[PDB]
């Protein structure tokens, strides 16, 4: 059941209807590329949720009450506070770059561990439950291995389970073992987890691989991006946490971390902004490590940084982004769409709270995967309902920088996110429509061929046609 | 069917979900008085539609660049420039009090006849298709008779006709022959029109009516609350019109009045405001009339206005309120409601455009009118769902000033009103929901009696128990 | 001195550099009347400093958190909430109007003593150490007679005095002796006083006049669009205040009104909006009634009302204009002016917190009062140096109602307001150079006469052209 | 002369105004250390302009018309669309980070001419009218030298130079023909310069410059965060343009570069954002290699980049940054501050648009540098005023990270930087008024010494005490 919205809308972005006439010459000018559209064209953008969601009242207008002062800023001190009452954290680092300066802990935490336990930057392997891409490549371009242990029913769509994005703890405790715990520079506790799709952690879970850290003094860094659907969900399925409110939840389970670092474009409701903050003075020095290379990242003084309104609002949303009422709207409107695909006869190889992975090849199986079924099913989403999504397959992979030639690839998905606060269930509707009329007329939906294709990062702006 | 959104949420104002128990204890704490409640503790507001709607960004950003000069503001410019463009009006006077300064055009109208046509105060008989309330109330205060001209399809709501808006021309025609046109001061076009809760006018109509008044010079004033609404009805039900925009609708519509009068927290989707134009130098005379009378209204020099912001704001929403796909959904929404609550079994005695009035009577038979069964309703609908809805029936209508006794009443209703752009498909199916809820509770909802009564507007702040 | 800012700017409006040829040809063609100037052509305008002054981020800001609920809204409880805090009143009114409902407060009071004392309409007199235009206005209108009771200091431009605007309490008692308490209906207490300029009321006045008013049981009002300017001048020339905070100086002020009335858009920093408190249950029937009165003051019920932003935006208002170093800047920034103007020799008549009011016809004595030497003055300074000025003389005066006649004028008056937190000490500087180059050219301005002239209110639209 | 502001203060940010006893214990507090000062505790904060200033009605307003999309946002295509009509470059990609992302088109301009010219990394050297320190930077992290050919003139504060940032035309020449034109990736022409505390370059000499690099094929970037500064310069020194307006100039001058970086944060007006421009078809490929290392920068893709409201508001100020009148004011203030400080025996080592260099040995003579006398001298600005600026001597030089010890600086400099329409001449009064308060008691202020210093960047975290 799709719940009522917790709120009035108050302020709307108009957006054109559009005739299939006029989405089939838009489709063909962008070159069989949703990438290349314009977001005008568009009636209902799944491209991300990343920054594109709506705001509460109270977030819009503390972007009029910015302190722009270089340092000392109100602005700064409210955001602080907000992350100090609300994770208990004394160190807040303000980002406005890439998730939450991943490019920053990383070197700091790594070097830490080298001077202090003569950690072997040749041997060193870091650990989560499962790794973000960006958080794996920032690990990886640092010369650090990373191993993600998650537990055996993450990936097994076959079977329910209330938190797949628990860790392994056996596995973490056998991998430290293996690598030795001189060699492990941090663990990354990623909440909710993006293994399948988007799978939450249980608090049970969190304070067990806290313990085993804590026993090697391997430091804890919190991936909270969604930090706001992961205590949901403990209040919803872990027991214990039943009748303790989301922020009592999130107290909690940020004492099982030292730090948290998180990209506030998700449950903090805001387009632009992140956060880096250390819980106590145990890792001042890793703080203060961290301000530093914030400064002379590039090898020499940079300034820059968010406005002050940002940081105001940003001090809000953390708040906003925790309201009970909002988080079981959220996720019961993702839950709706899901179902209401698997009711059509649409099958998704993996489908949680972050996004939904539609299984193109399996809509569409009389297209080779060098055509690229699932770029073929967002051109045609577009057609029939003016819906963007993004290809997660063939077309994505790419070539092999060495041959020239397509990679192979395992699947051929189309993903679905959903923007916060930003869509209706008649808009969840519209969308399980579209999928039924696609399914209905998918044996005359055609595959796809290069008209232009770039070298390197090709599925932004390569350009196709129909074969 | 119910549309979906043409538009992106993206500002928010969150509502808190309260329990049933919370509720009964805040009803009661209210005096079983919808109107004593908290705001907050309403989840689906449906007291008016009156500046409750939500603004799209262009408008709301519109604030921000006020021209808050006392004469020659550029805000004043940009709103004038906007009728010009939209109406074809030449003359524009902003109005920031009730409707659209009809205290100010009908003395200056009356007096403007007596002058050149030596009309008789005492004969004096204005016509419409059907006065607003405050219209007729302002027309009446200033000595004037009214008398509204609608046709006989106008609230049989047996039959079904495309515009029961339109003036009944014969009657209107026979009117001024039995007054005598020296005497009819203005006849008011509303649109759309206020009879059967909300019903549109046909611009064959519109025209014809002017003729009529064009032949015997007799003031046209356009009542335009909802305009745009109006243009959508011609564009959906009026052949002529079919391929026309809102825009050239609303033009050539206008054409057929000398000046108009309106609220501009309606269709023109702003919370303040309103407007009194008139179309060209045919009545400059009234324009400079209405705008002296509008600083000496007091009988004496009073300043104030809409601030630089407002005019900005109404200047974007005259625009915005025109969108096609926006008037779409709109009216499919307000049709979808009134849909499902007849389809389970709920009567109204009218429903348009407007509002929808339930038929508390059959619904709570076993309730007295003295005991206003449509007040217990509105109080059982707020247990049930949180709603809040205006009782119109005995409890309103209030006792006979100089007899003390409780006036007789012809029907109990309750009004549904929907602020526009604020609920959705889900809010609509949870009202439809809680009347289901009711009708099937009906024999436990008792009557109520005062505990507190008023002597004056007794239903804004009378407290009553339950019987 | 003039103090520096004690605020960092935010936001500014554009305003371009006119040339002197341009503004010759601009002010032509508006027929030597600047209130025909486009907004944009004018510089610096000292028209009026209502609701035209700046505002602060947080009063901005709370645009942006309405409630535009009909009934119960949280903007509304905002607003009432700092009301209590900050007057110590209980009941708050908003209006939306012109000041702050005296259209209601009046016919409310004078029905009340008329009741419960046997008040005699044809006998009923009010009193106020002076009386604002429009108080005066709905007094008489009402059938009521006024009269001001200012002390003998009060327009001796001689003599200087701390508190000029003083109750002439002997006056006052001896007046109501004279008329009967029975027959006086309140005592308006406006601070700061609109005599002379503009000039403060002392504590210790305003509690003997309270005393006063208590013995005989007459209502008092607070005519307060300038109260935190008194309080300042308080803190400033009472010796028993020094110490006291602007807060604290408030409070204690509103211990000796029964009642509030007050347009928001002088000292409350808005550019629209009113209020009218009553302090406690003493005087709940006055709000009742008031309130009553409000919804149905055209004979019939009628809805309007501030906007919630609008109703939060005051809420921070009442706040920020108290700020001491903003009254302390905005005070000197006055006198700045007035002293600046005597060091040249230019002359005024009186000159306060309010305005000054320079003498047009000292300082162009060549011109017959008949030709409006200060609309001239008021001409030449826009071809000068761009300022927009107010004519309070002859041009504004008019003519007899009954004769046709120009009425005689006492004197030929320019006046000077300053929007708050608008100019700078350099327009200070550019002002007072204006009039200095317009005193060194005085022999060469010419008089006036009209071109254009309508019957009412002349000196809003009346075009004219130099003799 | 200091000019009136061409505007009206709209909103405005409080600020308290302290006592000398709290700025004495705050300064305490702060361990003699401005960087460590809340905002709040600051008057006139100096510390930098970059985002710093005021924003206009329009460009705030633009805020809140955001598309938030991730690909074909209509905010993206009006900042484009500005770009395209001011500059005359039809490629533009919007930067969040450091400058205009000099870390992105250094990179891609070196590959670029190693490819097609054989250009040798170890020989290669990039010139300059004057490198500004991150590009000089991010230059160099690349391996790649820099030389600034800047004129004679320059740094010669004892000759007047219309041109100070000119070009030094036949150093360029020599040294491309020296170093290779094969070897010399780009040439960087920053407007106005950053030499001797900000000068500009005149159109001939850019001109000039660029015939210059054309002929050797040697791709031009505008460093251009204060590209409207400039434009005054020229309008006002540069014959030629004298009756051009400010657009007319811009857009000539960019035909003489073949891309554009800068940082937003100055001229453009705006709290965040920056710009990399290319100018035509010749550099699509630049622009292609720019914007896809955009996304991989890391190394792997990474995705940020500004609001949709922040793209609106940079399409906006572009514009109102290139206001005649504003520009007048604004360089017209800086010159009366610097030219006050000189009239009252202040001495500066340079002094220009960007800032004004004092020199706080020969004010504090009797303070050993390695004690720092322009901390010292920060110290006491703000205990006399409470203003806040930066030191640019021994302490910021800080020590030598091989020895330890303290590095040897030619002059110990406090820096003052004037934010954009934020302060007033009172406050530019207020100023000067201090240090002639200062060098009034300049043998009374003590020399400092650390309680606490960081091993790095120590300038901002460092704590003293007096001697
Ligand atoms: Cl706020
Ligand atoms: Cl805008
Ligand atoms: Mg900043
Ligand atoms: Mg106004
Ligand atoms: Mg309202
Ligand atoms: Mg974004």
């Amino acid at each position: 059941k799709h719940l009522p919205e917790p709120f009035r809308i108050r302020v709307i972005e108009p957006v054109k209807r559009t005739t299939r006439a006029y989405r089939e010459e838009a489709i063909i000018k962008s070159g069989m590329n949703p990438f290349l559209l314009d977001s005008e064209d568009v009636f209902i953008d799944l491209l991300t949720d990343s920054g594109t969601g709506a705001v509460t009242q109270s977030m819009q207008a503390a972007m009029m009450r910015g302190d722009e002062a270089f340092s000392g800023s109100r602005s700064y001190y409210a955001l602080a506070e907000s992350v100090k009452n609300i994770f208990g954290y004394q160190y807040t680092i303000p980002t406005h770059q890439g998730r939450g300066a991943e490019q920053i802990y990383i070197p700091v935490l790594i070097k830490k561990r080298e001077q202090e336990k003569g950690l072997d930057r040749s041997k060193m392997v870091a650990f989560s439950n499962y790794f973000f891409d960006t958080t794996q490549g920032h690990s990886q371009i640092n010369g650090c291995t990373v191993r993600n242990v998650y537990i055996k029913e993450a990936f097994d769509t076959g079977v329910r389970y209330d938190f797949k994005g628990n860790f392994d703890l056996e596995g973490l405790e056998r991998g430290i073992e293996e690598v030795g715990p001189n060699n492990v520079p941090y663990i990354v506790a990623t909440i909710t987890s993006n293994s399948a799709g988007g799978q939450p952690v249980s608090l049970a879970n969190l304070k067990a691989m806290y313990s085993i850290a804590k026993k090697y003094d391997i430091p804890v860094v919190m991936d909270s991006a969604r930090f706001a659907e992961n205590a949901y969900f403990i209040k919803q399925r872990e027991a214990e946490y039943k009748d303790w409110t989301i922020e009592q939840i999130t107290r909690e389970t940020y004492k099982y971390a030292d730090m948290l670092a998180m990209s506030a474009k998700k449950d903090a409701m805001v387009p632009m902004g992140g956060l880096l903050c250390m819980k106590d003075d145990s890792f001042f020095d890793v703080y203060t490590e961290c301000r530093t290379l914030c400064v002379v990242q590039e090898g020499f003084p940079t300034y820059g940084g968010l406005e002050g309104g940002a940081m105001e609002r940003l001090a809000v949303g953390l708040y906003d982004g925790m309201n009970l009422d909002w988080l079981a709207y959220r996720i019961a409107q993702v839950q709706y769409l899901v179902d209401g695909l698997e009711e059509i006869g649409v099958v998704c190889q993996q489908a949680g709270g972050h996004a939904a992975f539609v299984d193109a090849g399996k809509l569409l199986p009389h297209i080779p995967a060098d055509q690229f079924p699932a770029q073929a099913l967002a051109c045609e989403l577009y057609k029939v309902a003016g819906i963007r999504a993004v290809e997660i397959g063939s077309f994505l992979l790419g070539r092999d920088p060495k041959t020239g030639k397509q990679l192979p690839c395992p699947a051929e998905l189309l993903r679905l996110t959903i923007p916060r606060a930003t869509y209706t269930q008649t808009h969840m509707d519209f969308i399980i429509e579209a999928f039924k009329h696609v399914k209905e007329n998918a044996a005359n939906i055609k595959g796809l061929t290069f008209t232009y294709e770039p070298k390197v990062l090709r599925h932004f702006t390569a350009k196709l046609k129909e074969v």
